[PDB]
């Protein structure tokens, strides 16, 4: 399993050619407190390309976790400010036996009825007003799918572009799959935030993928090992077009990485990739990065950080491709060796799905505003 997340059940048509995209999330409220007791999650969609683009040749779509696919009736957002666009509807897709799939889609391009401005190629752009409303109270819906079960699989989602050229084959690299956040999530909190450039990112993702082994970047600097490993890709979402080097404070920052103390003993070697969102034809394979550091995590068990480690620089571009003074998105990849083959580890272990998380830390350990991401990898109940 190479998809993200080690995610089982979804579409794999395929990849297009890279093109010019470089950024699609999806970013929900948490389901916490009052929340519990209406219908609702609210969302924004962020959404960012670098050249050009129109038509309704691209198609967002939304893969919600079946658990609560199940009980939508209906899903809306408003598109991109701008011309007084009307709100859209995103369209469930249903198979040919009848039946609801757990896929909704809505045009990327706001002409086309549609959420993002085609013309417009520069900071990254929000379609506000997200709302998933639900056929029950979340309560009700989180009762019945039972607390145990929603400890043991994280709720998922999943966003993505396809090209209809392309026979609806996969835009690579503008994909994200994540998870719900509710009141069993506390790790957030437990960081305080900086008030250095407070305005400078929109949102921060972790992305995981289970990697073969002994594969390698193109230099060959950087590599997987024996066993395979597993990535980390910690992208973040521009609001302007920050540069690092110029307008950063409270340096130097920190890279920040944490990962589930289950896996701690299971993982070796761990490299910090350098990797480029790039203008033209949007490329984030493996091969494409560079290993710029080894990094370490904290094993001493029993330790209040075990399981996180953190790196900075007095000069931190060398670690990490801040696309100084460009709109465009940043990849901090990570690289966890594994000791053991995951098939073997899991054995040894015996449910509850993997954590991963990332963020920017100022010098004192504060979080860059909306530079923390969590991701999941899956495993079988
Ligand atoms: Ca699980």
């Amino acid at each position: 399993n190479y998809s993200a997340s080690g995610n089982t059940f979804q579409e794999n048509p395929g990849y297009t050619k890279n093109y010019n995209f470089s950024d699609l999330q999806f970013n929900p409220k948490a389901i916490t407190g009052d929340v519990l007791q209406g219908n609702t999650i609210d969302f924004e969609v962020y959404g960012k390309h670098n050249i050009a683009a129109s038509t309704a040749n691209w198609e967002i779509r939304l893969q919600l976790d079946e658990r609560l696919a199940q009980y939508v009736e209906k899903i809306q957002v408003d598109p991109k400010k701008g011309v007084g666009n009307s709100r859209r509807t995103f369209v469930r897709i249903n198979d040919s036996l009848g039946r609801p799939t757990n896929i909704w889609k809505v045009n990327y391009i706001r002409a086309n009825d549609g959420l993002f401005a085609g013309a417009e190629t520069t900071d990254t752009q929000t379609a506000p007003n997200g709302v998933i409303t639900f056929e029950k109270n979340l309560d009700e819906i989180f009762k019945e799918i039972g607390a145990d079960n929603l400890k043991s699989d994280r709720l998922m989602y999943r966003i993505y572009l396809v090209s209809h050229q392309d026979d609806d084959k996969i835009v690579p690299g503008i994909e994200s799959t994540g998870y719900f956040l509710t009141d069993q999530d506390d790790f957030y909190n437990k960081l305080d935030v900086s008030e250095n450039n407070s305005d400078q990112f929109k949102h921060g993702s972790v992305n995981t993928k289970y990697e073969e082994a002994n594969i390698q970047t193109k230099d060959g600097s950087g590599s997987t090992g024996a066993n395979g490993a597993i990535i980390l890709d910690h992208k973040l979402t521009k609001e302007k077009n920050f540069s690092y080097s110029t307008s950063a404070k409270g340096t130097p920052w920190y890279a920040n990485y944490k990962i589930d103390e289950r896996l701690v003993p299971y993982v070796s070697g761990i490299q910090m990739h350098m990797v480029q969102a790039d203008k033209v034809a949007y490329n984030v394979a493996f091969e494409s990065g560079k290993k710029v550091a080894d990094l370490a995590i904290e094993r001493r068990e029993g330790h209040e950080n075990y399981g996180m480690g953190s790196i900075t620089d007095n000069d931190l571009t060398k670690l990490i491709d801040f696309a100084n003074a460009s709109p465009r998105p940043i990849v901090v990849r990570y690289v966890l060796q594994l000791t053991k083959p995951l098939d073997e580890i899991l054995e040894e272990m015996k449910g509850e799905d993997f954590i991963f998380d990332s963020w920017l830390s100022d010098t004192n350990k504060k979080l860059i505003q909306n530079t923390y991401g969590t991701g999941y990898y899956y495993l079988q109940d």
